[PDB]
RNA sequence: UGUAGAUA
């Protein structure tokens, strides 16, 4: 009743302290206002022993809040940096349950914030539980922010599990770069990991480029390679899109697959994609005006300009120069080459 | 004129 009290006058009781929970700590945290007082309570203060006090209470009653819309906040308060003392205890109270509670809502916030602050070895002991459900944990709404806390704040030859899981099997690179949540996971690992392990990821993604480029989570992966990938990652990504420079600049997804060429590409890059652009085709126009008439290229031929040398804009700008009026009328033509205006004054 | 993650 300690907390039933506390919430009719809150001001009668200003002088509440931490140490006067006891018992009631498991109340308090599950409830709004109690568990906003714990909050406030280990924030502000700046007695050890009262922190200290309640910590027997959080880690006998760890089950029951880890997952709680308000008992979360409090579990979470001990993983912070001022309370060193107690993230083994802490760890060891949740370890044996973490493989359930990476697909929690409430209690993946726990693990996060525990990867986010505590050192390597106890890093290490709750990743050995995340390798049990590591694949589905990857896909998962909340496992995969747990997942990638971990690639961002682990050593990553720790971590070697999660890119042997983005490896299991020949379609599983596919099917993550292809999921909502998995597309994260490779993107964070093309981030962190070193080449010894981005390797195979990368060679896995080029084997199925065209699919995944094209999909509306594996272009942003296609985007990380791009910009995270070795020079001869990059060459061949924009060897296959110059080569396809038409399909690639006409389709939703992948459209911005060449934009990010155009931004992270050496001058020998865009010389590629410019000339593929401007080349004859023999009676049919030339793909850079044809892109210019599409409701995606015309976005892609703006980036162009944008980003190559005067003497690359120079080819660009005599193989439009004719076919301008024509550009004019059609469906938002006369916006397309206003912002090109610029460029043919 | 065109794309993306779970807390009071
Ligand atoms: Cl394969």
């Amino acid at each position: 009743d300690l907390l039933t009290r506390y919430r009719a006058n809150p001001a009668m009781m200003k002088n509440l302290k931490l140490s006067d929970i006891r018992g009631a700590l498991l109340k308090f945290a599950k409830d709004q206002v109690g568990s906003r007082f714990i909050q406030q309570e280990l924030a502000s203060s700046k007695d050890r022993f009262e922190k200290d006090s309640i910590f027997d209470e959080v880690v006998s009653n760890a089950d029951e809040l880890v997952d709680d819309i308000f008992g979360n906040y409090v579990v979470q308060k001990f993983f912070e940096y001022g309370e060193e003392r107690h993230w083994a205890r802490l760890v060891d109270a949740i370890i044996d349950r973490v493989p359930e509670y990476a697909f929690q809502m409430y209690a993946c916030r726990v693990l996060q914030k525990a990867l986010e602050k505590i050192n390597e070895p106890l890093q290490i002991k709750i990743l050995s539980q995340i390798r049990h459900v590591i694949h589905r944990c990857m896909k998962d709404q909340n496992g995969n922010h747990v997942v990638q806390k971990a690639i961002e704040k682990v050593s990553p030859q720790y971590v070697q599990f999660i890119v042997d899981t983005l490896l299991e099997s020949s379609n599983t690179i596919y099917e993550m770069s292809v999921d909502p949540y998995g597309c994260r996971v490779v993107q964070r690992c093309l981030e962190h990991c070193s080449p010894s392990q981005t390797k195979p990821v990368i060679g896995q993604i080029h084997k199925r480029f065209d699919e995944i480029a094209n999909n509306q989570y594996g272009n942003y992966v296609v985007q990380h390679v791009i910009e995270h990938g070795s020079e001869e990652d990059r060459m061949v990504i924009v060897t296959r899109v110059s080569n396809n420079l038409f399909e690639f600049a006409t389709h939703k997804y992948s459209s911005n697959v060449i934009e990010k060429c155009l931004e992270q590409g050496a001058v020998y890059h865009k010389s590629m994609i410019v000339g593929a652009a401007c080349h004859h085709q023999e009676g049919s126009v030339p793909i850079v005006v044809q892109m210019m008439k599409d409701q995606y290229a015309n976005y892609v031929v703006q980036k162009m300009f944008d980003q190559v040398t005067s003497e690359q804009r120079r080819e660009l700008i005599l193989t439009v120069r004719p076919h301008i009026p024509v550009l004019r009328q059609f469906p938002h033509g006369k916006h397309i080459l206003a912002k090109l205006e610029k460029y043919f004054q």
